[PDB]
């Protein structure tokens, strides 16, 4: 990526000092116009992080001659901080500072179709892009200053986290891996294009500033870690702690086309001066922090695919029409069966082949079977799950997928290699009892009784993989922000 990175706007600057030793009076300067308060930022070449030197002083108050530590939050931009923290007495304040703030709210977490293509979502309340130029990211002290007597220096880290998307080819061809009509293992199969992605399952909600948790599996503790979705309680309780409202960035109601945010190829990255709409795909997503316990198998792993932030891949697939096993065949019913249509729905039997109707799936005549279920892709959509931080790598073993703040997570996508998901299960039904769901821009569109795609009691890793990806985190070009005081 490089400049894509990030470039930051600091705008506001909060600064809290807090007497030690017991109960007593907080003196805080919040809201603090940066230009008027502080130097330009200067990089320490040897740490990689922006210092903030002041140019006026700000009047201590009632602090004056006390032993205080400082905290700072920068760039408080939806009043989270400053909500928190007010009437917080001195003895409360160090715990009220890693306590949580809401971001969007149970019902704000789930968006519709009224809300795209530029729905809100929690992170981006708090992580703004000002057009083209840069960026205002939040950002809090996970440590406070050292005590000091007034007549210091507070490292603050960023409250988001970003996804990176990025693709080795814009189309990629499909070859069967077995006789798919009249394909052979081998040949190709079907291309995709049309590659978009959004992100979801970042949390809604997180802790001011980032809390350390009690067990080395995780670190770093956000408010959903000890969520643990079973099949049912996902679709009743994982509202309570992720934002799915960004499935409908960037939506399209046209059902012809593919929903979602362009994904840049590695040389987008090096183009200079691009339209605008690519640079908002070059520059990312924000989510908000969401972790739980690390293990090394499905049963010591707390991390299900219904409570862990995913990347949405969604593409074009069009197969051959030579891929259909009715093909040129006449149904029982004596009437023809139809050539596929590029672009239209298809249907794909539990056996693996490829019908131009139901009516085909089941029937005999034509390669079906009866009483056999299938996926029906609609108008050719296909999805595919990219974990955001995969730990370790690379296939069926990435059982774990934290994701924490001030770190840039960057997916490259390598191939596409095989047909995946008619659907998206892994977002909250509010009745999981029928296949309508207005919260989600990729329902269920198959009959009753189908088998699901995936569920999101399961574990991560997939046996075999559907994509082939990278996955790289790396910290900001400018690690941290240290407030010189
Ligand atoms: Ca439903």
């Amino acid at each position: 990526p490089g400049e894509w990175a990030g470039k930051d706007k600091i705008e506001k600057v909060s600064i809290y000092m807090v007497p030690q030793g017991g109960p007593g009076l907080v003196e805080s300067a919040e809201d603090l116009d940066f230009g008027t308060y502080y130097e330009n930022p200067t990089i320490d070449p040897a740490t990689h992080n922006a210092i903030l030197k002041p140019k006026k002083g700000i009047k201590v108050n009632s602090a004056v001659g006390k032993t205080v530590k400082v905290y700072v939050v920068l760039n408080d931009i939806a009043g989270k901080a400053k909500a928190l923290l007010a009437n917080v007495n001195a003895a409360d304040f160090d715990a009220k500072f890693k306590e949580i703030i809401e971001l969007s709210t149970q019902a704000q977490a789930l968006g519709t179709v009224a809300d795209g293509p530029n729905p809100a979502t929690a992170a981006g309340k708090i992580a703004k892009k000002n057009g083209t130029t840069d960026e205002t990211i939040m950002m809090t002290c996970l440590q406070p200053s050292d005590a000091l007597t007034i007549e210091a220096k507070v490292t603050v880290e960023r409250s988001v986290a970003r996804a990176m998307v990025s693709t080795k080819a814009q189309s990629y061809e499909i070859k069967a891996t077995t006789q798919i009509g009249e394909i052979a293992a081998g040949s190709v199969l079907a291309t995709i294009t049309d590659i978009r992605w959004v992100v979801a399952q970042g949390e809604r909600r997180q802790y001011l500033s980032k809390k350390r948790g009690t067990v080395p599996e995780n670190t770093w503790v956000t408010p959903g870690s000890g969520f643990v979705p079973t099949s049912s309680t996902f679709h009743t309780n994982a509202t309570e702690y992720y934002d799915y409202a960004g499935l409908w960035e960037d939506h399209n109601t046209n059902e012809a086309v593919i929903s979602g945010t362009q994904v840049p190829t590695l040389a987008d990255y090096q183009l200079q001066d691009v339209t605008g709409e690519l640079a908002n795909a070059l520059s990312g997503k924000f989510l908000l922090p969401n972790t739980h316990k690390s293990g090394a198998n499905a049963a010591s792993s707390d991390y299900k695919r219904g409570n862990t932030a995913y990347v949405l891949v969604r593409a074009k697939f069009t197969p051959k029409k030579e891929a259909f096993i009715d093909r040129g065949k006449t149904y029982s019913d004596n009437t023809a069966v139809p050539e596929y249509v590029a672009g239209e729905d298809f249907f794909v039997g539990e056996n693996g082949q490829f019908y131009v109707s139901m009516k085909s799936v089941t029937d005999p005549k034509v390669g079906g079977v009866a009483g056999m279920k299938a996926h029906k892709y609609v108008k050719g959509k296909v999805l595919y799950y990219a974990w955001l931080n995969p730990s370790t790598t690379s296939p069926d073993s990435w059982w774990n997928s934290p994701v924490v703040r001030n770190n840039i997570y960057h997916i490259h996508i390598k191939s596409i290699k095989k047909l995946g998901f008619n659907w998206n299960p892994l977002v909250p039904d509010p009745d999981p009892s029928n296949p309508e769901n207005p919260n989600n821009p990729d329902p269920n569109p198959d009959e009753p009784g189908t088998p699901v795609p995936t569920d999101p009691e399961n574990p991560l890793p997939d046996q075999d993989t559907f994509m082939s990806v990278e996955v790289t985190v790396l910290p900001w070009k400018v690690h941290s922000y240290e407030v010189d005081l």
